[PDB]
């Protein structure tokens, strides 16, 4: 029984070395692992070439279901296990088994012996030879003697540590058993005071993790760049000890220092560190001191994760949570009869070489990430409940030959059982299982993780959409009206009128929804209660809301107003807008309260425009007169300047016209007092020399939309869309729940990916006839057999407008990568 610290392949094929903890100190052992591949060689009779030393057997493993691969053809799959060296010298010649006729492809040729060892053997390896000397002088073979013992506790750790860092010439070193600090090319006092300060700040953590790492030390700030090798040599011939390295140039520092390859290393890469160009010393002191005094917590977390996941400590990382998913899922599939389709250095599943070819179906299922939503605009006097839904994806996963687009059902059941046991273990006080469940969704989304298949992602997305529509159906079964629907927020209209009377009722819908077996794992929460709502859009609403209904006391009512429409008005009329909107909201609240006092038409709101009609008429007359008098003056031209914003497309002249158009369009959403609003609109338009149904008096959307689907916040595993045009600032650059700033070049890269996907989709579109809407079924034909000529399903003007709005977006903010992408066309 040995606790393995690291697995590492040698420069020889199939030869591996392990830094392992022998019963004494650390020690290194050389291994040998043969290769194993999956082949579809000939139909049923093959040129075996049995003289070559290999083990050949016909198997019946479960192959992946490629959408392009519709013909089973031959089915005599073969498992081939074969030492790597003979594979290398047989790759040289052409007349060999691996390259012959009717070779459909190899399925497990991209799995290194390192990965096979780390999955099948694990960290808890032992021997049952019952030749130890002969096997220790040489490399001991694995495939004949192999078994994994239990790993409940890895080891009782008591051993020194290493610490090498770099901040883009801030190379740093520290020894746990040493007592000196020297930094490569006021500072000493700051270092001492900061060390003491955070010492008292984290006394508790220091005391708890002292048994892992344990104190003041000297300070120094030192041609000079050759000292890394000398220090590494001093440490190497002074101690055997584990290296903690932190730098954005991991491989560069590994290659520059030749001695770093002879000890096990635990890596703590947290890159993207920058200097503020001034007073970098205090912040760098903060960074180094927090890293040093949190190293104990870091190594404790790594020890927990390693001794739970059966993974060596040097192969793990704090952010490499997808690695555990991959390891566990791969080993459970290997215990099954399913090929792993494991892939390396490529974010695509391995299919035997077929995946290299372009295909229409795969490309269509790759870029179809749009999530639809439901929005029923209108004016509501009833109470509305604002709720949020959580853990939707995991509930969807756990809940629920002919179809060529299907994802393998055996893998789906395997992962469903894996997630079920994960949930069961997480319920019984397991933080690791909780974090793993939280990161499962991000593992599903991210193509960077191995064992990733676009078919699985499309399957999960379609299932999520179906589950959401089923939830909408269940909600609408009772007395309800869905106003807004989304992956994160749902607005429900309540049939009642008073918020105080919806306590038990809302609790009853909550309980009934939760008890449904389809929605057993959903988490639902109530955020706000709406007394009076004017809802037309997610970014455009205003009304009176109460946070939570209280007992025996009148609730606190606060008015809110979110309106990007006001941002497109003239600078001098926005005060008029914000005044008159509040006035009309007050009048609406007054008339609803009066109607409730008294007791498709509703009398709660009928008769509200009568309160403010005459003052509005006089105010509009005065505003028109003043605009007429002061529009041509030079010094008054500042306040009449029409603002420009990204996504704007309307060119228009008179601001007062758009002011009154927006004011009337807000009222028009009543859907029950249409005639009164139309009469008032005609009366207002009579002040101008316009008519009731003129084209100039029609309100439109002053802004376009540019939505990016499923942006991921790593700090929350939070998934949401983001609109670059309609949304207000200081929200594009930060998460919705947490206030963490987003990376910018990531935003530009995602925008460019969206643009290129749009262009490709336009390029690969289909053709449709004019009179009949049948699709083109010939590669070359003048026109339809009937009358009419072909037209594209994707109009040119749409993509032209999309590129125009992309240009506007790239011009408003500073996005030089996107501008370079545009200029290359
Ligand atoms: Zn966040
Ligand atoms: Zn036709």
């Amino acid at each position: 029984t040995w606790e393995v610290l690291q697995y590492k392949d040698s420069g020889e094929p199939g030869v591996l070395e392990v830094f392992v903890t022998i019963n004494g100190k650390v020690q290194n052992i050389t291994f040998h692992i043969p290769k194993t591949i999956y082949m579809k060689f000939k139909s049923q009779t093959m040129p075996l070439q049995k003289i070559k030393n290999c083990l050949i057997e016909k198997s019946s493993a479960s192959l992946p279901n490629n959408p392009k691969t519709s013909n089973p053809a031959g089915g005599q799959l073969f498992k081939i296990t074969l030492p790597e060296s003979v594979f290398l010298e047989e790759k040289e010649n052409c007349t060999s088994i691996f390259n012959d006729e009717n070779v459909l492809g190899v399925f497990e040729g991209t799995i290194t012996p390192h990965q096979r060892a780390i999955m099948d053997l694990g960290a808890s390896v032992t021997f049952r030879s019952k030749a130890l000397g002969k096997g220790i002088q040489q490399g001991f073979e694995m495939k004949d003697l192999s078994m994994a013992e239990n790993e409940r506790y890895l080891s009782g750790f008591s051993m020194d540590i290493g610490y090498l860092l770099h901040f883009p010439e801030f190379f740093s070193l520290f020894k746990s058993w040493g007592d000196t600090i020297t930094i490569l090319v006021i500072n000493a006092s700051s270092l001492g005071q900061i060390y003491k300060q955070m010492f008292e700040k984290k006394k508790g953590k220091i005391e708890t993790y002292s048994y892992l790492v344990d104190i003041n030390f000297e300070f120094v700030y030192f041609k000079l760049y050759r000292r890394l090798s000398q220090e590494t040599t001093k440490l190497k011939e002074e101690r055997g000890f584990l290296l903690l390295l932190q730098s954005p140039f991991i491989t560069k520092l590994l290659g520059t220092i030749r001695l770093l390859n002879q000890m096990p290393i635990v890596k703590l890469s947290l890159n993207e560190v920058l200097l503020p160009q001034l007073n970098w010393q205090p912040t760098l002191l903060k960074k180094l001191v927090n890293h040093v005094l949190s190293s104990g917590s870091w190594i404790s977390h790594l020890i927990k994760l390693s001794q739970y996941s059966n993974i060596p400590i040097c192969n793990l990382r704090l952010d490499s949570m997808d690695y555990i998913i991959d390891v566990l899922y791969a080993r459970k599939l290997k215990k099954e009869n399913i090929v792993l389709w494991w892939n390396e250095k490529a974010p695509l599943p391995d299919h035997g070489g077929i995946q290299n070819d372009f295909d229409l179906n795969t490309s269509w299922i790759m870029n179809d990430s749009e999530f639809p939503k439901i929005n029923n605009s209108g004016v509501y006097d009833n109470v509305v409940l604002d709720v949020g839904v959580d853990n939707l994806t995991v509930n969807t996963i756990l809940t629920s030959e002919f179809v060529h687009d299907a994802f393998s059902n055996d893998a789906l059941n395997v992962l469903r059982g894996m997630l079920k046991e994960w949930w069961d273990e997480a319920l019984k006080e397991n933080s690791t299982a909780d974090l793993l469940v939280n990161s499962l969704a991000s593992w599903v989304q991210n193509p960077n993780a191995k064992l990733f298949d676009g078919l699985l992602r499309y399957h999960v997305h379609n299932l999520t959409k179906k589950a959401l529509l089923q939830l909408v159906n269940e909600f609408s079964a009772l007395g309800s009206t869905i106003v807004y629907a989304d992956r994160n927020q749902i607005l429900i209209k309540t049939n009642k009128y008073s918020p105080e009377n919806c306590y038990a009722y809302s609790q009853y819908m909550m309980k009934a929804v939760r008890t449904n077996p389809m929605f057993s794992y959903l988490d639902l929460n109530i955020k706000r209660y709406w007394d009076l709502l004017i809802w037309m859009d997610k970014f455009n609403f205003s009304g009176l809301a109460c946070i939570e209904i209280e007992e025996k006391e009148n609730q606190d009512y606060t008015a809110v107003s979110q309106w990007q429409l006001k941002k497109f008005l003239s600078p001098i009329y926005q005060p008029e807008f914000e005044d008159w909107m509040m006035i009309i909201l007050d009048s609406m609240l007054k008339t609803k309260q009066s109607y409730l006092k008294l007791n498709s038409v509703e009398n709660s709101l009928n008769g509200f425009s009568h309160l403010f009609s005459k003052p509005l008429m006089k105010r509009v007359k005065k505003l028109f007169k003043n605009q007429q008098e002061f529009i041509l003056d030079p010094q008054y031209e500042a306040d009449y300047v029409i603002p420009v914003l990204p996504g704007s497309h309307l060119n228009v002249k008179n601001p007062l016209l758009e002011l009154v158009k927006s004011l009337c369009h807000v009222m028009l959403l009543s859907k029950s007092t249409i005639l009164e609003i139309r009469t008032l609109r005609k009366e207002l338009l009579k002040i101008f020399e316009l008519r009731e149904f003129a084209k100039v008096a029609e309100f439109k959307d002053p802004s376009l939309s540019l939505v990016v689907p499923d942006f991921l916040c790593e700090y929350c595993f939070f998934i949401s869309d983001i609109d670059f045009c309609k949304a207000a600032p200081e929200s594009i650059f930060s998460c919705v729940r947490c206030h963490k700033a987003f990376n910018q070049v990531l935003l530009q890269e995602h925008l460019i990916q969206k643009l290129r996907s749009d262009i490709e989709s336009y390029l690969i579109q289909d053709l449709r006839c004019s009179r009949c809407h049948k699709v083109k079924r010939d590669y070359m034909s003048a026109h339809c057999p009937c009358a009419g000529a072909w037209e594209g399903t994707l109009p040119r003007e749409s993509i032209v407008q999309k590129l125009n709005v992309f240009k506007q977006v790239a011009k408003y903010y500073g996005f030089d990568i996107l501008l370079s992408c545009i200029a290359d066309l």
